[PDB]
């Protein structure tokens, strides 16, 4: 509903010393879901408390549609007129309000009757299923609950945007996937514009059909999330949107060497950062018959892990201590000699 202009800009704190955002530059469309994955949560947040207005660029400008909000140092449009909800992490539910009270709060001086107020807290509360719980501090509601009051305080005014910052990590992990899910309806529904930012990826994957990747303040990749995941400009990019395990070898005639193991890739440079990730990589202690996996050499294994019901079994080529870990319905005891076999298509290389 609204498209957001982000134009140069940039943002330091000790008076310089610090630059939290390098001159980043991002189109998000009218409706758009887009994401911010990175390894600074400050600079995230720092980011998205500029597009809510609770801080402003050092330099560069933004724009909600055509209108300018924020220009070099100076906000002018506050975040109470941007039609913005915003679920944060940090921006928890008031201990001492009632759900209700909670969700009415954003209309106090919105030229409402108390009619009028009532009649949209409840509507709202009826769509997001916690209307039954209005009258309930938000010690006495479940997770979901406050999480969903929490949505509804964001929803109450029927803004455009919809900015979330960390807004599943209060929740157990088993239960971030439904939340995830209303969120996805609630963008359906409205086709307000999103922008969610995370440390996790599967916040993005869920959620956002387009993610700018943040390293050290700069804007380094953006794209769908598969093609970062698939595709990353660099293993860093690579590391934050998956799991993936990061070798180092020597560039040959041959292969990229490391120890035991040879990839049939190359690079200009001397030396290689080799990505492979763990669901494509297999192990076996003879050869097996699929030529949709190649050889890249022998390894033993060096220690079994146990999640999600997979063992996760981490490998070395003989002669390195360079690793290599994937996941298993069977383990391979440690210190047996293994073959090593990958998905070709799927060796990502860097020039070291």
């Amino acid at each position: 509903m609204v498209r957001i202009i982000v134009k140069n800009v940039s943002k330091v704190f000790k008076k310089g010393k610090v630059v939290a955002l390098d001159n980043v530059n991002i189109n998000i469309e009218n409706g758009e879901r887009f994401g911010i994955l990175g390894p600074s949560g400050a600079g995230k947040t720092t980011f998205m408390r500029i597009i809510a207005g609770l801080d402003v660029p050092s330099t560069g400008e933004l724009y909600f549609d055509d209108r300018l909000v924020a220009s070099n140092g100076k906000l002018i449009v506050p975040p109470e007129d941007r039609k913005i909800g915003m679920v944060f992490q940090t921006w928890a539910l008031y201990p001492n309000l009632t759900a209700f009270e909670n969700i009415a709060f954003p209309l106090t001086n919105m030229k409402m009757s108390k009619e009028e107020i009532r009649k949209r807290v409840e509507e709202v509360a009826k769509i997001l299923d916690i209307h039954h719980v209005l009258n309930h501090f938000p010690r006495e509601l479940s997770g979901a609950q406050q999480q969903r009051v929490a949505l509804a305080r964001a929803l109450v005014k029927d803004p455009s945007l919809l900015l979330l910052d960390e807004p599943f990590s209060n929740l157990d992990a088993r239960m971030r996937d439904s939340a995830r899910a209303l969120v996805k309806e609630v963008q359906s529904r409205l086709g307000v514009t999103l922008l969610v930012v995370s440390h996790d990826p599967a916040d993005i994957f869920a959620i956002a059909d387009r993610v700018g990747v943040l390293v050290k303040g700069k804007l380094v990749q953006v794209g769908k999330p598969e093609d970062l995941y698939d595709n990353p400009v660099s293993i860093q990019v690579a590391s934050l949107i998956g799991e993936i395990n990061e070798l180092e070898g020597k560039v040959t005639n041959e292969g990229v060497v490391i120890g035991s193991l040879r990839f049939p890739v190359s690079v200009s440079s001397d030396r290689a950062i080799i990505g492979i990730r763990p669901e494509d990589v297999k192990l076996s202690k003879d050869v097996i018959k699929d030529d949709s996996w190649i050889l890249v050499g022998k390894g033993k294994v060096k220690v079994i892990g146990y999640q999600g019901g997979l063992f996760r079994i981490t490998i070395t080529p003989l002669d390195s201590e360079e690793e290599i870990f994937t996941y298993s319905d069977h383990p391979i005891h440690s210190g047996e000699e293994v073959l090593v076999y990958v998905r070709k298509d799927k060796i990502k290389v860097f020039e070291k």
